[PDB]
């Protein structure tokens, strides 16, 4: 031990098979007396918007943070006149299924309110980039399984067909023990014949929010509130729920599917309530972590395709408080791909591949500027990117045998760089993830178009997330951001007691 | 930190890269000299049961806890007259393979006796339910890899072929870094020609039942002891070991294979006995974790099909304490599925899908009477279910091409739910996981059959699993279930020291 | 609690949902401002050698652990005269990809010196055995994603087509969230006709040698350097880089592809320096863990035919301290594989099935000689082997259906056992992975060649890994092995506070 | 003929701040020297700079944000004497006859 | 073969030997072809192309190492701490294109390489590239080790 | 022997010192052996440089 320049202190550790002996204790695990579940059929609901209001039985009854709502529906497709031909049915065995996640990508904006105070997530645009981010294979296969789950990898559906992994495929043709393709989900068909299709079944989808959690790691439950209400509203077109492929749709013509129509019944949220046992009392007022996520977006009308890069810059934006992290990406632009049935159904959700980033921050310019794009990936994976370096970084070639074919290139989605703010930006002294007040940052970066078939007009987002504390008391809901005072942060004590990677589990 | 409703206590952690200053302690690993292995062959093996009397080399010599057995076997088949068959060789390229796990599936019971005191599990019907339950892909590719390990997904083989996740299919044609189908298993084929086939090789199996651990994690090995012994008393059938797909048998189900016979050659267990190093002494008597399995069942007369609903009622039972975990399900009936060899061979494992279950604790009714099936799944998953929701409650539609063929539905196995009897059921105060006893229970549960081509006479099962500490000593072994007296269970003082998810880790 | 055989101690934890009470403390994560990346185009880069010399901008900047070098390149193929044609075009979709990992498997040596004191790995050999041994589907998809990374299963490519798991496959045919086959890399094909090909791209290889770390774990970065350098020399042959198949090549041994000319372009290392903030100061000296890995080989001159056994006595070797662990395997001998261009591109590096391994350590001899062929697999999975026992066996049968052909037996790969030195060897008291020194080791081990098609002339290996501190002061670079001492290792009081699984987690 | 890429230079220490500094990408010298034909018939011209980012000492990101057209603005101020059009040079003349590309 | 590399010597003149040591250890590692051991002359090579030799096999048996420990006289004492002159040699290669043949000229430049102190001396030359001539037992055996003529 | 050697590392009293033998020797060999010294210790291995 004291063989080095500085004697370092020794300890011995018993190898696992011979771990015995050490004092062992019998451990008794105590849950609350009564644990219950009830459906709340939405008190008011219609075509374009529906909502619930579901008061807890009493204060003094903790509630399960893991929530979800189940929605029964009806879709019927009509056969479009007059794309030429039309032989083979209207639905295909490998060519179409629900977009994932089906009822989340519809939702314009979720909105809950805890205890008289409002908390809200804009849900539609946000979910597709957030969802990439924290799932491993255990989690993607747990709760996250309920809605159709398989994110879209192929930059353009048509050429995907028919790979083992094709985003939309049936249950057969998925590998044993791994994320199953979107076509596996059960929807009974009342009738599928060329000219017409009608299909009908229930579909589940969680409330993605904070406090409420979607990932498994359990955490303490919301007590002690009095009122709870949820609100939802649907982003207009709503044909978008469905997905499709180009292969079936025909030369210099139109797709066969357009147009369809949808219909719902009354959907019902599902809340749990555990009422704690008489031995241990729950504290008068209590405090919960609470993160709120925004989005700031930019449109630039010009176009590039199939593969030539240019620069785009995002209008300078202000923040009220250093957010705990922020994602950056570019993607196909929302203003287009909303008009036209074909355009709505069959265009996948994916990202142009980032060639290099160069953000600035209050004011500076440029942080992260001189790092290979490669380098953005491997510092994002550190926060849990979970997709192979090749899935990120766009396209992959492919050669064929036979003279003389051309060698087909495939686009397959570009990554989304994410940087924690202490972890990767570096803040000037005595600013830390909570601290208020005023900052502004404008990312600017370059991106190359990946796919071969269409011209992509683009847009870019920036999703910032703010982390603070919220005090559900009886009865109020003071919510605080800027919990750490600036002077305060300077001279805070450093504990080696709590390891860092431990604080990577808290999420939100 | 302060300024946030009620003032909070500030700490600051270093980032992972920049965590350069803290106490570093060179930590020397000790593991006693002389890890050695032994192959005790069984005299008194036969067609009807295998027996292993063997003993530890001495006292003060810790037996390592993972124990397994390997047996060489010999099988022949012979074609069935009459069949309008057959062409052109009996054993087919991807249609047939061992039921998984093979040896342990045909074992009617197993029985061990650690140091005089007998411990026994019922392997035949306790295995298939237990096996699904705590195996992330990480554990699935570890020790379990030895004996065929891919569980049945499909409700009837006849559909599977040929799929990407077809249960019994060759090694080539399963995706990289994943569970190989059962057709991968190595064995020498003497023949396979039309009208006959004869295969032979050695095949592994593990001992299950605690304290011996099937799951991979490793902990303090159970010793000191004087004598150890096992008895794998199999069931009378033996033709069950094999699995073979319905597809090939024609007109009225005339399975080509009928009929086969098996064989065995001297088997042999394998255990490893580390001996501890001279300085550090082990104690005279130590205290171990120790579980116990038991299954109560009920047979029904009626039958539902091809996919009708119904309901069943448990049947009042007593248990001597409150058990740690419970498993529930309605698998196929064992009274049938045994007579008639071909039928006996074909039938897959999978249960009928659970629609609603409402159960009785003792003097508590409708403990869960209003929970959605999604709700039932979620908690089982939280416990560690490791299957996608779509496979639970399994029914997958699959669109059909070509005019005009109807869309064919696939059956996919049912769910097996579990309550952890402290957290999910809700126990009345002063009463904990350990304490005995006498509590009442009966469970009534609505099932729906989902298979396509067979009519299933259902059968209910419940598997209780008790906790308790067993003190192995030299030389007599006490045991207990419910070590915590009622009072010491109430007024015990909570400890924030250890997290709950650590208890998640300990048992299988 | 009491009322067990010996009375144990009580504690109570709360269910996950409750526990709303416990002291909750806000935490500020501070990481010094200015995390930044610089690239160092290599000075003096040539086919034979790369060499980067980089200097930290200033003292007081910590160097991040993860380093990597991106090396853009150029290959050209040409049709050999004259078995051909030779149709259609050398390059085929199934038949050829990069080897995994392409750059490191070509490096003969990676010398890299911190602050003056030189450190080095013998990258070429070590890598392929050490790739399998650590990591889990999780890590595989993280940083290990940047070089082609699906490690080879099949004993000869020839048979591998076309299967879900074949290692040179296209991106299509690889199940979601799995290790995509090696053909999935992207390098543009400027030309592929018959008789001539030429591809171009940019591939990243992360530099392996410790302290720098490949695994996804992070940890302190080694401040405070004054200078730093990296150098590689590359085995001259350099055709190895490409991995091709035999199925197209045909009856006269003579290969379609011979030969080819690889060039490179000036590559750059990409390492990045955090600079800590003036509030917290860092120590003037510090101490890091480091692992000198080193290999000894014995090369035999007998040859065994397809499906035949034999024995090989090791050849002795004196060590300096008992290593932390020690791997063993027998491979296809390169001495023969190197002669001839065809023979070095088409032969996969996969090992041979180990029947019994009996090895000798430190004067006594005959360790493990009684263990099961399969047992070797179990005490090694204990170390994270991560490949199923079916593939470790490793051999496979696959019976055909059609009158009346033979069945084809496929060689699948080999075991590579590794026995941790304290764990499954056992060391006489006063011995531990640090302590020096002078012992001897010789492994006598019987084996079988599984591969059908070729006669493997065999060879052995043993990759030891020593345990030593490395102290970096500025300016100094002391390095050690034998931090613990004879009096020190014995009578070092054991600690229950940790935590054994934890020791597995700090990998070297 | 017209692809875009990126490059870098090995770090080069200096012994003092220099009054001025000139950066440009030339058609490389090594390729022009071999052969009589080539030596005579290649004009000495530069490639268009889409963007320039450079680092002063131990400091990085300088000038990264400024538009390549901005590079011109502060350099003509230095005394560049050549129409912006020739800096960033590429020009389009279209011909007027059907069946013909510009 | 002599161990090269300082402070060990291989020349005329002796010098004061290392002491007081406690350890030493000499690890080789030899590049992989092993055909570079032997030589050849291509006169005997067949007229059209090929060679007589392909292919060859090389062994080695346990090799000893010879060193000489001179203890010194009791009366004369030797310092507790002592200093030796030690040199430290490094290489930098850079391949250039295109190839020149059969006897024509060209020019070559090198990227800036920065060092940490003025070296004692600096060798320079232009060798026949290694990437070629590591094909074939034949090429490796036949080819000589001589450089190309520097004209300026 | 050395024209085949990749690298030769020696470590003295716990601190390492390495050369790169394969590359250096032929170039290093011409300096600076007078005739007397090519007949000296040089003598043991073959020594005639390829003219």
């Amino acid at each position: 031990m004291s063989n080095s320049a500085i004697p370092l202190n020794v300890v011995a550790v018993q190898e696992p098979r011979l771990e015995l002996n050490n004092e062992r204790t019998w451990v008794v695990v105590k849950g609350g007396q009564q644990v219950t579940y009830y459906p709340f059929p939405s008190t008011s609901f219609s075509s374009n918007q529906f909502n619930f209001i579901c008061n807890p039985p009493s204060a003094q009854t903790v509630l399960d943070r893991l929530v979800f709502i189940q929605v029964p529906y009806d879709i019927t497709f009509t056969a479009n006149p007059s794309h030429a031909g039309i032989t083979e049915n209207l639905l295909q065995p490998g060519r179409d299924a629900f977009r994932a996640f089906p009822i989340s990508s519809i939702t314009n904006t979720l909105n809950a309110t805890i205890n008289g105070f409002p908390v809200n997530i804009e849900l539609a645009q946000i979910i597709h980039a957030l969802s990439r981010y924290h799932t491993p294979l255990k989690v993607k296969n747990g709760w996250m399984s309920m809605q159709p789950s398989f994110e879209d990898n192929y930059q353009s559906y048509r050429d995907a067909d028919g790979a083992n992994n094709n985003p939309l495929g049936v249950f057969t043709s998925a590998a044993g023990l791994s994320e199953l393709p979107r076509g596996s989900y059960t929807m009974n068909v009342v009738t599928n014949t060329t000219t017409t299709a009608r299909i009908t079944g229930v579909l589940y989808e969680q409330v993605f929010l904070p406090p409420f959690l979607w990932d498994g790691e359990q955490a303490g439950g919301l007590a002690n509130l009095t009122s709870l209400t949820f609100n939802w509203v649907l982003n207009n077109n709503l044909a978008r729920i469905w997905s499709h492929s180009d292969i079936t749709n025909d030369v210099s013509g139109n797709s066969t599917i357009g147009s369809m129509n949808i219909s719902f019944q009354q959907p019902s949220m599902y809340l749990g309530f555990v009422t704690p046992r008489l031995n241990i009392p729950i504290p008068p007022r209590i405090t919960y972590p609470y993160f709120k996520l925004s989005r700031y977006t930019t449109q630039f009308q010009n176009t590039l395709a199939p593969n030539a890069s240019s620069t785009f810059k995002s209008n300078v934006v202000q923040l009220d408080s250093i957010p705990r992290k922020l994602y950056l990406f570019v993607k196909q632009s929302d203003n287009v791909i909303y008009q036209n049935l074909n355009n709505q159904i069959t265009t996948p959700d994916v990202f142009l591949q980032i060639n290099n980033l160069n953000l600035t921050w209050n004011n500076q310019q440029g942080i992260l500027s001189g790092a290979s794009s490669q380098n953005l990936y491997d510092f994002s994976v550190q926060n849990g990117y979970n997709k192979t370096w090749s899935e990120f970084n766009g396209v992959t070639q492919q050669f064929n045998g036979v003279s003389g074919q051309p060698t087909k290139v495939i686009g397959l989605e570009g990554g989304i760089v994410c940087l924690e703010l202490g972890k990767d930006v570096g803040l000037r002294d005595d600013e830390a993830e909570g601290v208020i007040g005023n900052f502004n940052l404008q990312v600017q970066m370059t991106v190359t178009n990946t796919n071969q078939y269409v011209t992509v007009t683009p847009d870019m987002y920036i999703v910032a997330v703010y982390d603070g504390t919220l005090v559900i008391s009886n009865t109020s809901a003071m919510a605080s951001i800027g919990v750490a005072s600036k002077e305060e942060v300077l001279n805070a004590r450093i504990t080696h007691g709590v390891s860092y990677n431990e604080l990577q589990r808290i999420y939100g």
